[PDB]
């Protein structure tokens, strides 16, 4: 008759069809522990709330669905604070649900309170906002979901006090809402939208740039559809490869990145139709160098402010990237009369593969595993039932490289945040939604990286989540030290070397499997040994240090 | 001639007086880290920015003076961001310099950039700024030095955009200017001096209660000569404990805490000094259980805020605590006519050691090692050579009814914050400073809390710090496993159990001596051959959950 | 019995011995308005937010204690936004008491709420804060008010949510503290002291500046005793200007800037002992040309931040102004044998006047009365009954030159915020102030700044405040013309002429005797007509444009 707010949350959170919570424990939340319980909601503790809000990042970014965060009042906020800012610079709707301070008791200098945690995560948030009513919770937590998960996706940071969480009402008298929002995207104007089709059709060398708003709403069938009808050739960020794993193969460009050598092999795009892509880091600024200043830019965001942020372009058009694609996979139902792109659609692929052959024809293995060995050992082992996270720097950098060669059912990597470390718990909630979906997650990080949460496999031992932990090993910090070399001097290295620490050690002392590897032939083996396990585990293996990526150098 | 932003703040650090930075490295923050092997100072780099920024306040709180973190743009700032609150609530003068984006490139989506650190430090520093112009270098970091050091102490966060840094200028037109900035602090009016000194006079039981700015300012001598003088017993909080060191033990409260019975047994204080004691956690709030309502209250701090905040003084001044310890012993030396004080004296001895007789007398440690009996271990070894650092909650309740009876060099426990886990970093910054004076330094933490911060053993390795770490392992989340049985219920725990990892076993993977202990002779042997060493060690010790502490059973 | 949360916040102002507010009404307030009328303290309530919290500027800055604005939520507080910097910047102690949506009823998108406040004041404040509980108020009150009090003084944001203010609890429970905070600040210590008066002894042609600290403390005989004892010449800035004006009459310097001609005459100082005065605007920022680089800096400020901020010193203290200038005076009555400075008295007001004679040998009044002339009449009528209020730029930097050589009750002019048009507000309440001491306020203001807030002549005739507004009126924004022409091009004037309109008609239209004069014969009859009334009065006078002060110019 008489419930606690927290009851409030999770009766809320389970009418917004959400399944799995990721955080820490503390007083301040447990009333949403004990709900929690009652419900049958697994809260995947873990051993850091960094770890647990990149849990909640990775699971809504392999599963496409709303991640749920939930950490204690003061020093639980403070620790959740990379997660916040990352999920904010890579979109990815995570509702980052906080205990704080009773308001009975604001000014009393007392535990865990006198830390304004809406304040500081107010500029890396799509909504910040401290709950003030019991009665409230609902509506609040409802609207705080709508926030996250309409188009841009974001963090947003739901703060609950003490006080708050504790006291109880009448459950007789209020009224949990449901979640009211079409799944649906809003799409372009029809003139908008033939100009488009327009400007595709009677243009020679087109492309098609998927940002992360595309993995987000993962309208699959409409994107090979419009991709079909179209015979137009696809590119993607990082966050946008795992949108080309159900292309037919001749028209997947991979990896925006290799647009790079296109000016070269005088094949740049005459047009970029950008979907969720925006200008900056991944899509290289507004230097021209893979999105060509000759080219004519069509571009889809949701946010005005992005649209032709770094370089002029030629249509700008705010929707839902995911309605668009829909909008076009229907418009192109109607037309069936389009132009071939033969020499382009081979001229794509042919152009992705001199590049990959051309590292592949560079590399030796002698007295050093090279990390684009490592790297092509893994990507044998990557199919649509495998999410593959990486973290690491030259480690990723190096993965790349053979990414755009494979159909991973998700690629999660570094954003704009490029924050070393957060791949272990990234990958920990991913493993959770592949978990849902029978996939396999691998990550990808570097011996930097690793160190970060490396008490995450005791997290993987006590909720039992087979995942697979390969550490590229260098001994190093292997990019900053790069770095210095390159850019101060040979003689100029501090503050870079990791020479210590058995990591497969510390993974066998939380109770995973741990292997340690140096050749190419005892690393496959582990890998498949791994693979074949339904069990956490952990391999490190030895990697030479000064090979240089491309995305280095030249 | 030519120097960058990098030279000019490392420059200005040493002018300064700074010998030790701590960090880890990043591309943006790299002309610093240049300009520390020129001039050869030593750049403390850890596995977590937390770390880092923890090592920085445990070396300003273990030997009072300015602690300076050093962190990268994007990431290397959000993993900062719990230390700076730490300090923050703690009061203690640490330098943050962080990089971030350059200024050209503003706005242009890069790796990096793209949020707004000062808007999110804001909150929780004394300052926080970012340098426009490479010229501004030197005045803006001696200005953030000045706020991080004056009354009451705390962080400032100095963010320094890769542009700044990476810029080059002609040496001869920049002045790197001084520190001035006398060390001794304001002092009260004579007037109000008097009227305390007046107050002091006339009190049947007076008591002093000193805080953390007592320890920032370190005035031990003036100290004893005011207490000698006047015969008035000492308690202090966490932080003040080891103002209590240098001082005759018939006048030596204890812990705050243990002034609980006083008034459960009609000796309360009839008029309370508290030098920068401020009223809240440490001091029971306004429950009047410490600081009883009825007593006569002289408050010295130097934030107007905080006088009375919670409960009626007799009389508020805002000054130094130093600077006013210092003006009281010279003002006590020449009026020698302060009364006896033998009576109280005594009986504010007999009710400390009751307390701590009476837990003796209940603490069996029959089948399982008593987490009481294992900090009578650790007190066995302590004294002014030793600094204890405290983590984990249940381990820092149970530790606290032993550190009243010993005298260390150091006692860094937690603040407001509350937050598990940040004593690794802490232990490991104050082991720098502790190196100087040759100290040896000990951390007591629980098995949740070193989780956090599990891969700083490779830290302790690579750098050679001989810290010992004390892990009292009750198999738990202890004091939340404890608010789940009693608040909710027997049959209402989850969330809070870690019957899983080998802790001992992890610091050994990362080349550290592991230990593992389960009764009071094995412990005390592990201990033993820890002391005797100059190695890093880690001591799992198996301790019951089960016996509930005096702070809790209020 | 049960009493409102108004009723608190106003039993406690009365506590803290408030007797004026200043506001205009809402609904969200009202339980504070029936409060006081109750308790017969009078609200002065004005016709724009800006000018009532302007008044509260001027109030506390004439009376030396604490003003206190009265807003209500929404509207009412945004436009308290230039009151509330201003006061910020001037270091001025005023409570803005503001009002705000109810907490119930919080994302509700109602009249006057979804206007975050505290999150606006928070860069433009000593502290912001929001009360939460009714039973709060007190100790908030208390707190809010001691932050705006102590060293240095500045403004605080106290936000009441209408729920707050109309929840009702039992007032049998509910303690009013007291104000318990000492009025005598914190002094320098004795070694820091001596040395300053070492260094003060030795030298040979020193100088005091005053800053705003130091006539908020206004520990007058004090300054006077310090100054017959050592015979050292005191110059300040516009808010320090009243401090001279019980001083004997040969050691007055007046303002500051006169301190300029000091290199050409080669008389700059060897020391300059600034006291409240910080580095900038005021002060010739750290340029050397009124402060000379070669003189031995000693500085007191309650703002570490401050001390050097600028220019190498020689010796910077952190204290209570007015407690260090009492330290001073109490050193110096133990001494009697201080060297004799007559060269350098007479060197001091000597050049003084020569620079006052330079402007006075210029100006003509053919054709245009002279902004000079002008001034020359308003000193005329200058003694310790009159507070003088000055805004309007030209007008003030005119003004200024005049006012050196008089010995006002106050001078109240434009801080570092600059801003045009706060001069009728702050004269407002100084009027108020002036009222309990017998003296009498005359605003000194621009044609542009006038018009700003015109409609409160309404107020002073409403609430009977004998104001007088004398207007220089120049038809124009005339500083900004100036720019226009001398920076730009004589032909390029645009936006800055202001050929209209007829202000006495306007301040008579609201039932204020109204003046227009042209001639320096008819302004001193209009002049003298008006202090000879008791009532509001507005004079209108013509004054040329083109002339030139030296403060621009060369
Ligand atoms: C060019 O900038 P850089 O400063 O070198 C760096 O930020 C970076 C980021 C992305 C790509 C390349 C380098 C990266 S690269 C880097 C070394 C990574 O070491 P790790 O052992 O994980 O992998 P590897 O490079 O050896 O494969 C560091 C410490 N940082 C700076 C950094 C520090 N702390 C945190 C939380 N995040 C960071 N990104
Ligand atoms: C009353 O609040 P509680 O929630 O019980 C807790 O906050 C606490 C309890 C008593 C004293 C101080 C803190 C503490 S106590 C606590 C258990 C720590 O376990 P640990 O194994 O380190 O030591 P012990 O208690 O077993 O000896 C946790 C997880 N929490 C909440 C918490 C979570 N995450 C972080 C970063 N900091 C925290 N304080
Ligand atoms: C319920 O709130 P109320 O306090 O009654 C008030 O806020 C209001 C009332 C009804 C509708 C809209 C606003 C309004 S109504 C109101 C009276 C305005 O008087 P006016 O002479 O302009 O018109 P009328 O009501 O006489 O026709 C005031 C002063 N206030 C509070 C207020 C103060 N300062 C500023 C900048 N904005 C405000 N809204
Ligand atoms: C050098 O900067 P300037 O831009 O000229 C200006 O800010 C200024 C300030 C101080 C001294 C001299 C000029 C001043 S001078 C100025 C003209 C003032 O006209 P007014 O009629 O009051 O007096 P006078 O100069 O004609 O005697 C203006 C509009 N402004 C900029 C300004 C605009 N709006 C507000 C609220 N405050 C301001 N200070
Ligand atoms: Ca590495
Ligand atoms: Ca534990
Ligand atoms: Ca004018």
């Amino acid at each position: 008759a008489m419930i606690t707010g927290g009851e409030l949350v999770v009766r809320t959170l389970i009418k917004a069809g959400v399944e799995h919570l990721f955080g820490l424990h503390g007083a301040h939340i447990d009333t949403i522990f004990q709900a929690c319980l009652d419900h049958d909601v697994p809260i995947i503790d873990t051993r850091h709330e960094a770890a647990a809000g990149h849990a909640a990042e990775g699971y809504a970014r392999a599963g496409a669905k709303l991640g749920v965060a939930l950490v204690t009042a003061g020093g639980g906020f403070t620790n959740a604070v990379t997660p916040i800012a990352n999920a904010w610079l890579d979109r990815t709707p995570v509702l980052f649900l906080t205990g704080s301070g009773a308001l009975r008791d604001d000014e009393t200098n007392t535990l865990q309170a006198g830390i304004d945690q809406v304040a500081m995560a107010a500029p890396i948030t799509k909504w910040a906002h401290r709950v003030m009513a019991t009665e409230h919770i609902p509506r609040l937590v409802m609207q705080a979901i709508r926030a996250a998960l309409s188009a841009p996706r974001g963090p947003v940071l739901l703060d609950l006090p003490w006080d708050i969480l504790m006291n109880q009402i009448d459950e007789d008298s209020v009224i949990i809402p449901d979640l009211v929002l079409s799944a649906h995207g809003a799409r372009p104007d029809p003139a908008d939208l033939d100009q488009a089709l327009a400007l595709l059709r009677k243009a020679e060398r087109p492309v098609i740039v998927l940002g992360s708003e595309a993995s987000r709403t993962a309208r699959k069938t409409a994107l090979s559809a419009f991709v079909a009808a179209t015979g137009v050739p696809v590119f993607a960020d990082y966050e946008g490869l795992s949108m080309l794993s159900g292309l037919p193969d001749a028209m997947r460009g991979g990896l925006v990145q290799n647009l790079y050598s296109f000016a070269k092999a005088d094949a740049a795009p005459d047009l970029v139709l950008m979907l969720g892509a925006r200008f900056g880091l991944n899509t290289g600024h507004g230097s021209g160098q893979l999105i060509p200043h000759s080219a004519q830019v069509i571009q889809v965001d949701p946010d005005a402010c992005e649209l032709g942020r770094l370089q002029g372009i030629a249509l700008g058009i705010v929707a839902d990237v995911g309605g668009t694609i829909e909008a076009l996979a229907q418009a192109t139902a109607q037309d069936a009369a389009w132009p071939d792109r033969g020499d382009w659609c081979a001229k794509v692929t042919d152009l992705a593969q001199e590049r990959y052959a051309s590292i592949a024809a560079k590399s030796s293995s002698e007295h050093a595993l090279h990390p684009f060995h490592a790297s092509q050992v893994i990507a044998k082992h990557v199919d649509a039932g495998v999410t593959v996270v990486a973290d690491g720097a030259l480690t990723y950098l190096w993965l790349s490289e053979v990414m755009s060669r494979v159909k991973p059912g998700g690629f999660l990597c570094h954003g704009y945040l490029g924050s070393m470390g957060v791949g272990f718990g990234t990958a920990l909630g991913a493993q959770v939604a592949d978990l849902e979906a029978g996939r396999r997650t691998i990550l990808v990080t570097g011996d930097g990286s690793v160190g970060y949460s490396i008490g995450e496999f005791d997290t993987l031992v006590r909720k039992q989540l087979p995942l697979i932990v390969i550490i590229m090993n260098n001994q190093s910090w292997g990019a900053t030290l790069h770095f210095q070399q390159l850019a101060v001097g040979p003689n100029r290295v501090t503050g870079t070397r990791l020479e210590n620490g058995s990591y497969h050690g510390v993974a066998a002392a939380f109770g995973a499997d741990g292997y340690h590897v140096d050749s190419v032939e005892s690393f496959s083996a582990a890998l498949a040994q791994a693979l074949a396990h339904n069990r956490p585990a952990c391999i490190n293996v030895a990697v030479a240090l000064d090979p240089i990526p491309p995305e280095e150098l030249i």
